[PDB]
C-alpha cells in the first residue's frame, strides 16, 4: 500500500538461502542470494486472503 | 511493453488515407492523416491473440 503512490510501480523478488527461517530474513538480510529479479506489478486481487501476490521475473539482476 | 514503464502512459490513434498499405504504413509516413485523437491506456488482456490493444478517443487534434 505504501509503493502504490510510488510513480514507478516495480517489485523486487530474491531467492533465499537454505535453513529457510523469517526470523532471519526480518533481523538478518544478508541471507537472501545477491541475485534478483525485479519486475512490474500487474493486479492485486487479494480475494480469500489479504495478500495474493502475483509474482512474475522481468529484470534478472546481481 | 516498453510505455509500461513510462510516467504517463498515452497511445495515439491516427487514420490511414485511401491505397491501404501497412508496407506505405512503414515506408511513407505521409499514409498517416495528420488528424488524430490521443487517449489513456486502460488494460491489457492479450485473450488469445498475443495483441489486444484498447484504443479510445480522449484528446482529438489536428
Amino acid at each position: 500500500r505504501r509503493k502504490v503512490r510510488l510513480a514507478q510501480p516495480y517489485v523486487g523478488v530474491f531467492l533465499k538461502r537454505d535453513d529457510s527461517n523469517e526470523s532471519d530474513v526480518v533481523e538478518s538480510l544478508d541471507e537472501i542470494y545477491h541475485t534478483g529479479t525485479f519486475a512490474q506489478i500487474h493486479e492485486m486481487q487479494d480475494l480469500g486472503d489479504k495478500l495474493r501476490m502475483i509474482v512474475m521475473g522481468h529484470r534478472r539482476v546481481h
